[PDB]
């Protein structure tokens, strides 16, 4: 069990927004906690990449690269299995201090990408997805998002989804077939649900200074730089249907 041992060992704990809940629940309040949200958890979402095992065999500008795509879909994955042990999916439980209830998911002007993000979370109980399933599943999020035109050493990046793939499956199989395809088609899902949010935080951050919505630095990099490369079709999901 040497490989799920080190999944646990170094999974993320818990990160607060920073909200102040006792402000009314305007937009631009909700945004911009949602937005500090994302950069406190970009820091582990770092630390917790170059500790999986293989992930520096990566070249070090895949190794960044391969982050900067990946995040959102690892950061929704993460929340919806909060969402579903913590507030069992009707509210989003994006942190302790920052659960969506259905008033502030229509304030925060996001209602249908959070209908999207509650149904993934009510999968993992439709599924009844095993803490040990979550862990791999997320674990592979990482490697499902490159270049069209390939990463720098795209031959160990192929090799290593590769075996993430296997772990995935000896979990499985530690009925078999049917839980892959179950599984593989929920890691599917959330390709789309990230592209929607990738794109309503490009719109947001253009016209972040009018909307009174502050971006982070590493956010407003990471929106900037690498998004687009996802809009305009230069960075692509690898899928497995
Ligand atoms: C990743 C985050 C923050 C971390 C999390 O739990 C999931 C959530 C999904 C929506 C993202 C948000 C970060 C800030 C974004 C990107 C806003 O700009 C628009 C959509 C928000």
């Amino acid at each position: 069990p040497i490989f799920l041992n080190v999944l646990e060992a170094i999974e993320p704990g818990v990160v607060c927004a920073g909200h102040d809940n006792n402000q009314p629940d305007s937009f631009a309040a909700l945004l911009s906690s949602l937005n500090e949200l994302g950069e406190r958890q970009l820091v582990h979402v770092v630390k917790w990449a170059k500790a999986l095992p293989g992930f520096r065999n990566l070249h070090v500008d895949d190794q960044m690269a391969v982050i900067q795509y990946s995040w959102m879909g690892l950061m929704v994955f993460a929340m919806g299995w909060r969402s579903f042990t913590n507030v069992n999916s009707r509210m989003l439980y994006f942190a302790p201090d920052l659960v969506f209830n259905e008033y502030r998911m229509h304030k925060s002007r996001m209602y249908s990408q959070c209908v999207r993000m509650r149904h993934l979370s009510q999968e993992f109980g439709w599924l009844q997805i095993t803490p040990q399933e979550f862990l791999c599943m997320k674990a592979l999020l990482l490697f499902s998002i490159i270049p069209v035109d390939g990463l720098k050493n795209q031959k160990f990046f192929d090799e290593l989804r590769m075996n993430y793939i296997k772990e995935l499956d000896r979990i499985i199989a530690c009925s078999c077939s049917r839980r892959f395809y179950q599984l593989t088609k929920l890691l599917d899902s959330v390709q789309p649900i990230a592209r929607e949010l990738y794109q309503l935080a490009f719109d947001l951050l253009i016209k972040s200074h009018m909307v009174s919505v502050d971006f982070p630095e590493m956010m407003a990099e990471i929106i900037s730089v690498q998004v687009p490369k996802i809009l305009s079709g230069k960075v692509k999901p690898i899928y497995f249907h």
